[PDB]
């Protein structure tokens, strides 16, 4: 099985679009993107976590988890994210769970 690979740089742009939510609906970042806007909620919550949310909770590494065991076990994954991307995944994406 080939890696669906996705950058820090998606995450953190994603995070960064939010900053600008001013003239930025939640919708439209997702829908802009062509991204779930619940999947880029997660990520807002998950790297944005410092704000008048809680006390203090170190929620950034327990979605950051699939990462961590995939970087801290085997390095031969790293040559799968070589492979090119796959775009028409959005085109055939419907709601199934």
């Amino acid at each position: 099985m080939p890696t669906k690979t996705y950058s820090e740089e998606f995450k953190r742009d994603a995070v960064a679009l939010y900053e600008n939510s001013d003239g930025a609906s939640l919708q439209q970042i997702a829908n802009d993107l062509g991204i779930n806007r619940v999947t880029l909620k997660n990520w807002i919550i998950k790297y944005g976590s410092n704000h008048n949310v809680q006390g203090t909770t170190p929620s950034a590494a327990v979605s950051e988890a699939e990462q961590i065991r995939q970087l801290k076990k085997e390095n031969a994954l790293q040559r799968a994210r070589t492979r090119h991307p796959a775009e028409s995944c959005l085109e055939h994406h419907h709601h199934h769970h």
